[PDB]
């Protein structure tokens, strides 16, 4: 048993029927010795008396808000959450595996520039009685609260998307990163305690916003057209240091590529086709932005 936060404790259990469990001794945080009584959750049943209470924690029934009373008053609480360890590996019932980069990815982090600011997201089937706590650091990072940012429909069930925004306290955009950023997330659903983590350098999780103000300018006595665009607003300043490279593609009806560092390109439009442009950090091979498109008709 260990303290997660003030008056909240986690008990690590090997998860299988009739597991021995853990002998847990709760001590009431009161200096009074007389008339102490003990209760679990909403039940009125006295489990014992005295300053100490011993329980065998073997299942969720033994977990909960243990309360010590004196003269009808509440003296202290000891909230017991469990951390199930099924077949040698900690449970992951709360968050869905996003499966995107390479399996067992529950936390997905992304940055839009080098400001030291980033966003992490996760998905759950659970709609309430669910709390999250996010902490982050390099190897001084401040994170806001995990907020509900999207609600979707996946088959029979519902999918809730949570996101958190963090900022490195004393960022330095242009500097080389020697130590990666670490995100730690605690997940509590009723009485189930879970643990999640992610390690990355800002440079690797970068994905700029798409090129903006895409324009198509036809040319006289030419089959070709000129497409032009601008750097996105959220991208890092100045562009001279933090430059972007681009890729142009003509997306037609068929489903069976030009690279440039410029904000313009000359291409051939065709009926029913669209011109598409993506961006990548010129100097680091991170994620390509989402497409910005302009149609040919
Ligand atoms: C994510 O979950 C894991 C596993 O439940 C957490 O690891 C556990 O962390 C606690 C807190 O530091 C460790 O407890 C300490 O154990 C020593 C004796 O071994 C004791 O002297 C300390 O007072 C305290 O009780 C616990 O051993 C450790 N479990 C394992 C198997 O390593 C981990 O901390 C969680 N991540 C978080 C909340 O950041
Ligand atoms: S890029 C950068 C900004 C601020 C500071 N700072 O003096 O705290 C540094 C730095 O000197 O570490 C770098
Ligand atoms: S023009 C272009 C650049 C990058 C990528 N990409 O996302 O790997 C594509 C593409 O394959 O869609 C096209």
């Amino acid at each position: 048993i260990w303290e997660l936060k003030k008056d909240v404790y986690v008990v690590e259990l090997d998860w299988y029927p009739d597991a021995p469990g853990e002998m847990v001794v709760l001590t009431c945080d009161t200096p009074e010795e007389d008339g102490i009584t003990w209760t679990l959750d909403q039940s009125s049943e006295v489990l014992g008396s005295g300053k100490t209470l011993t329980i065998q924690v073997k299942e969720f029934g033994d977990a909960g808000q243990y309360t010590c009373h004196k003269g009808g008053e509440v003296l202290s609480h000891s909230l017991l959450l469990l951390h199930k360890k099924e077949d040698g590996i900690w449970s992951t019932d709360i968050l869905k595996d996003q499966k995107e980069p390479k399996n067992k990815t529950f936390l997905r982090c992304e940055a839009k520039n080098y400001s030291g600011r980033f966003t992490c997201w996760w998905l759950t089937t659970i709609s309430t009685d669910l709390t999250f706590s996010v902490k982050s650091s390099r190897g001084g990072v401040t994170c806001g609260a995990a907020t509900l940012s999207a609600e979707r429909v996946r088959g029979d069930n519902k999918e809730y998307e949570y996101s958190v925004e963090c900022q490195e306290d004393s960022a330095c955009p242009a500097a080389e990163e020697s130590l990666p950023i670490e995100v730690m997330v605690d997940a509590v659903h009723k009485l189930k305690y879970e643990n999640y983590t992610s390690s990355f350098f800002i440079r690797d999780i970068i994905k700029p916003d798409p090129p903006k103000n895409l324009q198509l300018k036809p040319l006289k006595n030419s089959r070709q057209v000129e497409v032009s665009w601008e750097y996105p607003d959220t991208w890092s300043t100045p562009h001279s240091y933090f430059s972007l490279t681009f890729c142009v593609q003509v997306q037609g009806k068929s489903k069976r590529r030009v690279f440039t560092d410029k904000t313009s390109a000359t291409v051939i439009c065709r009926k029913n086709a669209s011109i598409s442009v993506r961006a990548q950090d010129r100097y680091y091979s991170s994620s390509w932005s989402e497409w910005a498109s302009v149609p040919c008709s």
